[PDB]
């Protein structure tokens, strides 16, 4: 899908707390990715638990999972080339200890358990996250302005 | 409501031309950094009959159908907002309805020219407010959290 | 008048919500001199001092307790009417007042927690320096942009 | 009217205080289309004329002096009511008047040392424009947020 | 060392963007000292020139043809190591191996839109300083805050 | 510490060129919104003394007495920051000795280019951290408060 590509990228409870989601989103705007879907939302556990599946056996997921349904998170959905990839890049590693200043976490975050944001780690991720957290309703197509000068 | 007024809600949608623009984030950082209390937000694509009623007040406006038209023409934020008096202060801090009677430091101020694409639609009354947030939000999109920051906003 | 000299001092709010260095940048870009600064908790005996003037009004113990109650930081600074200047960068004392643009229009909902204390005069200005600062903590420096900012 | 057209300079002290892509970030993000941009130096003549209405007033060999000084950034900026709403970014012409968030509002504090020049009406605006640039130096250029900006 | 010069120019795309204040503010708040800036419309005559290093590249005719679409704002930059700390300000040509902090990983997605450019070296730099200015665009001004720059 | 080690603290110093160039507040900012808790904080002028035992380490280094004189030279912003790995992450956020090698996103990548004008010191380990917060603060200059944000920054 290219330029289609999707992820989904969460603003944790702390990030709401912080008052740091415009900031998120504008770090994702000034990139030149395309928002498409967005929402505050309080989610279960029952949803979370599926969301972190992978990580079902690790000692922190049942933290991981309560705390995630502690607060509210901002729920989005951002499209363009290699957005995947690129808002890994973007957000930095896990550990906010090894994310180079620039980075979201390496300019906001100190613990792993606090590291404000989720961005899905691969494209077969992306679309299961997606499909998830958003009906297909709330995800919207639209013509971007920009699109001639971000892209070939 | 009158308790200590803290709970007082608005609407604030940005229009499309603030989400082609690239200004969401700035937006919302502008109300964050004000303290107020986001509890709901969503990005929709509204559809005309929604903006009718929206905009029902300017129903014989000569630009009513360029108005509904353009606000359904793509996305939109739709946001809801709670504070002591945040409707009046969120009218301030969004500025006058044309941009160029609304200064410097305002949203509108800084950040657009015509009164057609002027960005951000807030509500103008405690009233109007009860009525948008109805109109464009189910009640189980309105969030109740704790906020960590209420007790350095509020004495 | 280049050398006219306020006393600024950031609440516990401020220092809570992580406003010190927006707060500090904004008088920096305005192109005054900060000549003393110091993070302090203060006592509620310098608290009413300080607030001397207001000693009748209702709000007045909790104001002391409230400025008491966390770290504050304390500033000097020092240009061409830095007192009205500052007075006008930080806006009204109830921040439903305030135009945006200002601290306390950008940044505040509360008379109560309003961010920021400005000196209202000259000789306010004289007293609240010497209660909170010491002479060897009032810098003397040569401003190397002053050339830029006054004629 | 969204062909209007502005004359905008950095003046010295905004060059020297590194703001020239403060200053014209806040013309970007408003909206107008820059048309035109140079770094020069001024001639006291070309200046001379720049101010001409100014002739009798105190200041106007100071002024002509100081902004032929050093180098000043010219720009012509185009868009709906640009003159008018270039000024009110700018902010009053003694930044002691000029509120917070104006240009002199968050960064000057003296009338000599105030940032930049905008023209004050449409036929000045012309009349400068003339002057400080050569005709193939503004540019036609098709604006992709244009449908954005204008109804 | 402190005399070194680089060209760098914001691409149509920047222009477009309304990126060239953030583009400008970068290399100010750097320490760099402006020394040329217009803003000009390239012929593709200039350009092939200017890209002759390239011209045995598949992408080289369309680059050409790109760059010449369009505004672009041309620019000189002076300080230490200002060619080599200019490009590490840009970033990797292609946006997806700049990391966030540097223009293209703040800003960018693809190699054909990357919003400025920057010479390669010194001597790359002498040679586009040349094609794209005339000798008496290049200022000489005395830098205010060289002392708080440099040794 | 080794309980969590959360209360570890590092010395940070804006030097007088980031007071003349008026970077106060934006070095301030940049260690707030990493989340670090700000315990201590003064503006000074530095006696020749002070420094020279500041800087004992590079008393045979060529530049000595021109890195004493500097930083004589005007006011100097001194501070104690506090948090996990504080000492580590402050150097990663400042960046190289050398501007020239500080990566964009860094304090001196971004803000300056020579390294005799590198604009803010940092402790480079825990121990030199103990030495620098003794040498430059009384025990009473550094506080004890209640952060309100430690919740949303650790587990
Ligand atoms: N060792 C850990 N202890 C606590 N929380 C952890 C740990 N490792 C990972 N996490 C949490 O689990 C989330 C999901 O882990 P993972 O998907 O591996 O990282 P990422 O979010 O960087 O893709 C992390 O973002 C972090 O909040
Ligand atoms: N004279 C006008 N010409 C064009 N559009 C207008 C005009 N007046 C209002 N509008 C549009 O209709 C919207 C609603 O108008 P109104 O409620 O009066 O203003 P506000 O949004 O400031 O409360 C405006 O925000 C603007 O988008
Ligand atoms: N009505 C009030 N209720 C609570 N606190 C108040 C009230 N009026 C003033 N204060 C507090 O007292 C401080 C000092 O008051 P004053 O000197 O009159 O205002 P300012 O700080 O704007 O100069 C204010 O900044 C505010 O924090
Ligand atoms: N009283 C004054 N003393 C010194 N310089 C002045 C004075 N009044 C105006 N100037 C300078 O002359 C410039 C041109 O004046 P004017 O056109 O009246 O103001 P503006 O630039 O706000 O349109 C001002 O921007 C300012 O630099
Ligand atoms: N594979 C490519 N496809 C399209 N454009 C390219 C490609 N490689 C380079 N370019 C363009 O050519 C410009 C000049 O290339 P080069 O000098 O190698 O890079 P840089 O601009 O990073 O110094 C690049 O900035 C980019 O816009
Ligand atoms: N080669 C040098 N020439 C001049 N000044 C230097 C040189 N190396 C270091 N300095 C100065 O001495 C300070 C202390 O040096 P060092 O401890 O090695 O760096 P850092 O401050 O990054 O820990 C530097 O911050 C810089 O101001």
């Amino acid at each position: 899908t290219g330029a289609h590509e999707r992820t989904f990228l969460a603003v944790k409870p702390d990030g709401v707390q912080r008052r740091l989601v415009g900031e998120i989103v504008r770090r994702f705007e000034r990139k030149g990715f395309k928002l498409v879907a967005l929402k505050l939302v309080q989610a279960s556990e029952e949803l979370l638990r599926e969301h972190y599946a992978e990580l079902r056996e690790r000692p922190f997921y049942g933290r991981l999972v309560k705390y995630m349904a502690s607060g509210p998170v901002v729920a989005m959905v951002w499209q363009g080339l290699d957005v995947v990839r690129t808002s890994r890049a973007l957000i930095g590693a896990t550990n906010p200890a090894d994310a180079p200043p620039g980075t979201i976490r390496g300019d906001f975050c100190i613990e792993v358990g606090k590291n404000l944001i989720h961005g899905s780690d691969s494209v077969e991720s992306a679309r299961r996250e997606i499909a998830l957290w958003f009906r297909a309703d709330e995800l919207l197509c639209w013509e971007d302005s920009a699109g001639h000068w971000l892209y070939e």
